[PDB]
């Protein structure tokens, strides 16, 4: 089972490729730079183009197990050899996967079209397996099965669907909605195919697919929410940790050269934003905690060391 | 499977392609001039215009995967070649893709009918697949599949449903309710179809048009709602980030050129609007909120910094 | 299937295409003069015209794509030719799609009956599909196909509903309650039909309709309600959205050229309209949050600005 | 299938074509004089004749296509060809479908029967189909089928309720309970019918009713009621629109004529009337909204421009 075929042929497969990607970027960047003397008008023109390439990035890192992105400065086609001390960059490129060649982490080079790029110019975002040894995708060879198990249902119900129900006539001799014949012997019988079969098969495909992926929108064939709001407790979903390891490792891949060679730093936004309503709510409960600690305050004889106590032992305060 | 075909003969796939168009406009836009000199009564005017463009623009990007707008000055059918400095748009239009030649971006022109037309007085939405390395519409072989399936469901009933039911008589030698003969081999039989294996493949085929598309009016069979209301909380659902980013990436393409080239900018109205009543509502328990931060500033003795710090770390103040 | 026939034969057709025109001029229009010269009541009158008008040219602009509407002023058969600078309306006529003759966008005239009339006294109302470059109706053939074997199943039972049990008597010789017969083979066997087929193919007929259309009283069978009510909410139905698209459909044709040629401007009434309760209960709360701001207002210190800020972030203030 | 041996047949055909009508005058009327000259006595008696001619009148609408109302003044039988300019009139008569005869719109006389009778003098409600160049009924053949499978039933029924059960008996030579023979080769056997077919044929026609029409009672067989009461919401149900456009055109069609030629008006009763218990529940609520009104002005220092935005903001003041 070849994974460009099943991509190529299977929408689904698509969408659980680029789901991931686009709910990392969904809730935007920041970005910010050390000197303080960049425009915030060019670095959020920078930023759009930074989640542009990002989008990409991630893409690539899930499908290929690797992903590059160009940090593009105000140089010609043959300085990009040359290793970055201090720059400003003018915008992020994302380069295909099939076009880089890259011969290992102990070389300070890759290959593009030969353009001979340094790895200083370049925001890599890899899954090495240490097991392996090797660089993996984020699907398997079961995975790919059961995509190709469900895409293969329906391809045998058209191969079926025209004759499902026909008539199967002997007779040897041989408007008013009625068969008519004069041998004894003749039969007339209907020949009908089941589905129950295909039935089991896609409940029994749903389950292994919702064991082997933890997207939500997947495993729910897109009948269950992300699961990314605000509960007003500390219990996420496991969509949440998924999503927040895999922007922690993006953030670690763009800050290990973004602050070194051209002074800049990147945060991904909080997953889960609050309602108007929400924020409201939270600024009532504060301050009713505020007047609370004041009525305490103003009405005690707390000697001050067990004042200073329940100061540290408090959270707010 | 053609998809011209299928579009020409399903009303469901016409629906399904223009459903996001028609939700992406629904709430409308907002125009705006850099310069600030352009009378409101104009721009309002040229925004209906574009709208209309938009919703032209949008479904040939998901039937094709690229669309044209082109944005028409008081200039002639020659001067369309010569790119555009700073200028005032006349209106806008919407381009076929069937009379669109473009030869890619490495080119900054295209050819509409041979009028050659500079890409700088055109708006392009265009969906680029880094791993098909082409662009792609927003369906596959196995959509189109699930399509025709569902089409040729009542194909088949249409087949059958005249003779469901018909009588199998054996006679060698051939008002009242009684059917006579004399021989005594004579039989009579009533033949009967089934509809089981139509049922199950309509189960089976909603099911997988649920799960190939995030579209909630499509997968429900019309059946849902599109879920783009008020809930109070910041959850939202699929399709409501869906549009989102719709919305997103049609705002980058239009403002790529508005405002460099003609000094305008354009941005989508909320997704969600208010009612009356929650808006009351929302007054209300802001009202409460200030009051009572009111109260507590009114009837404290609380250091300045620590009034400072809890102004930071609240919401509204 | 030819659409004429299944209108003539079938009421659930002719339903399906009147119940939107009925529903858009359910709440009533609002007609204005821009000159304010014409006395109201007959502003008043020309609307009524205008809503007989609009009625049967939104029913052939869903059966046959295009509506035509002509402004008729104090003008002779002749003069219909020429076109209108200024001039007030005397009424408005709907034009059968049968006896107009149009050569398209390109040309500024019409025939009728051979009356040639001029474009710039015609209300056109079109549905024009650009993936297909022609006009097209509401439906499809399989829209057409569903209807037809839903009409099918009730003429099938009709076929058979006299014998649905008869007796099929075998006898080679040949009050009380009693049937006698002599010879030794003889055979008395009750022949009998079958429903299930027919309730079966209701089923998913039923299905496919509400898959194909978002009329909610021709999916659910007249089951359902329109839901064009108040629920205090944002979140307003399908067919709430499909009714507001049409009606700015309507008024955008309309007023492209009653403001330009006639001075006149048309508006739809609310969709939803508000009960004498509710809206009582609304000036209730509204009366409760003026209350609340100005006790806020009166015991408070809030500095000049803060109140500012408070007013432009509230909805009612 | 005729539709005046189905209405002879039928009791439910009649129910179906006479509810409406019933429905629709069922509340009363208003009558009016412009000059406010004519004693309400009089009036009253007029509206009494209105009413009685008015109910006629929407059957034969419902019936035929077309219905006629004479309006009867101080006149003789040869006057009746002659215009009316400005009269009073003695009253009102429903004329006979079948007696009528009508030439077309151009024409402005009808025949009675051959009195000939100017159209000023007529009020006329008719159903013109612009898709079909005619004047229809409300029932199209596929409800006639309908109709006639729904009484076919019991039909079937009655030719074989005495015999559901009989026995065959086999007997080749020929108080206590015991049926005796003595030859071997003997037989008893009990042929037994099935209904089956029948309540299943009764659900789809059901089904089917309930589909090709709106009328409430005629839909769920009289279990449901009217849905005219009032809920203190705006949702109504459908066959109070329904009713309220019949009513629409029926007061267009009265007051064509009686207001230009005879000088009166005539309205319809609202369709939701009001308990006593209802009034006074909204009397308390309007009171203590004025109160709270009072109480807020009185209490307030809002500036007068605000308070007059406040008036135009609130529904009642």
């Amino acid at each position: 089972i070849s994974s460009l075929e099943l991509y190529k042929y299977s929408i689904f497969f698509r969408n659980y490729i680029e789901n991931v990607a686009e709910d990392c970027l969904k809730n935007g960047l920041i970005l910010e730079s050390a000197a303080h003397n960049v425009s915030e008008v060019e670095l959020a023109r920078l930023k759009v183009q930074l989640k542009n390439a990002l989008l990409n990035c991630i893409i690539s890192y899930r499908f290929h197990g690797i992903g590059y992105v160009l940090v593009k400065t105000k140089d010609t086609l043959i300085d990009l050899e040359q290793p970055v001390n201090i720059e400003l960059p003018i915008g992020f490129e994302y380069l295909d996967y099939e076009y880089v060649r890259d011969l290992g982490v102990d070389f300070d080079h890759i290959t593009y079209k030969a353009v001979k790029i340094h790895k200083s110019r370049l925001i890599i975002y890899e899954n090495f397996d240490y097991i392996l040894k090797r660089y993996v995708p984020c699907y398997t060879e079961s995975f790919l099965l059961d995509i190709y198990l469900f895409e293969k249902i329906y391809v045998e119900i058209e191969r079926r669907i025209e004759n499902h129900n026909f008539l199967f006539y002997k007779d040897e001799s041989l408007n008013e909605g009625m068969f008519y014949t004069a041998t004894p012997s003749a039969s007339l019988e209907v020949i009908k195919y089941d589905l129950s079969y295909l039935k089991e098969a896609l409940a029994l495909i749903k389950a292994k697919i919702g064991a082997d992926t933890k997207e939500p929108l997947t495993r729910s064939f897109n009948e269950q929410a992300k699961g990314l709001g605000n509960d007003g407790k500390g219990d996420r979903s496991n969509y949440y940790d998924f999503l927040k390891g895999v922007q922690e490792q993006v953030e670690n891949s763009c800050n290990l050269k973004l602050t070194k060679y051209f002074g800049l730093d990147m945060k991904f936004n909080s997953l889960i934003m609050l309602s108007e309503e929400q924020k409201v709510e939270r600024d009532i409960k504060l301050i009713e905690l505020y007047s609370k600690y004041n009525q305490l305050i103003q009405s005690s004889s707390f000697n001050n060391e067990e004042l200073a106590m329940l100061k540290e032992k408090l959270f707010s305060f």
